[PDB]
């Protein structure tokens, strides 16, 4: 049970995810963006992804680490960045905000679970 515990970033990641879902920061990347409807997306971004998708893949185990859900959630502000390039955007400022303080509660979960990870494989 819980010392080292490697499930434990699971719930944690789902517990950020809920804060992140209340932020008023994440409202342009709550869904996917409507491609039938803001047609040169797909023209700038390869791969989309949006918070939405995050929890469901979460919530269907399909994230092996808390580091692949790391990754997603990093492409959501990395293509932001590319589609909203622009310093002075009102949407930029919220992505950059946003990614600070996914980037901040992330930090201890990836810590920990490598913690983890270091203890169980050394024992
Ligand atoms: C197609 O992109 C749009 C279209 C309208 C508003 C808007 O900003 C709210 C955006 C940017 N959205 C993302 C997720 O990059």
């Amino acid at each position: 049970s819980m010392s080292y515990d490697i499930q434990a970033w699971k719930k944690q990641c789902e517990e950020l995810l809920n804060l992140i879902f209340q932020c008023e920061d994440s409202e342009p990347f709550r869904q996917p963006v409507d491609l039938l409807e803001y047609p040169d997306y797909r023209d700038i971004i390869d791969t989309p992804m949006d918070f939405a998708t995050v929890r469901e893949t979460l919530e269907a185990g399909n994230y092996e680490s808390p580091m692949e859900l790391c990754k997603d959630v990093r492409l959501i502000f990395s293509n932001s960045k590319a589609y909203t390039p622009s310093k002075r955007s009102r949407i930029y400022s919220m992505s950059l905000r946003l990614s600070a303080f996914f980037e901040e509660h992330i930090s201890s979960v990836l810590s920990d679970y490598k913690s983890a990870l270091r203890f169980h494989k050394r024992n």
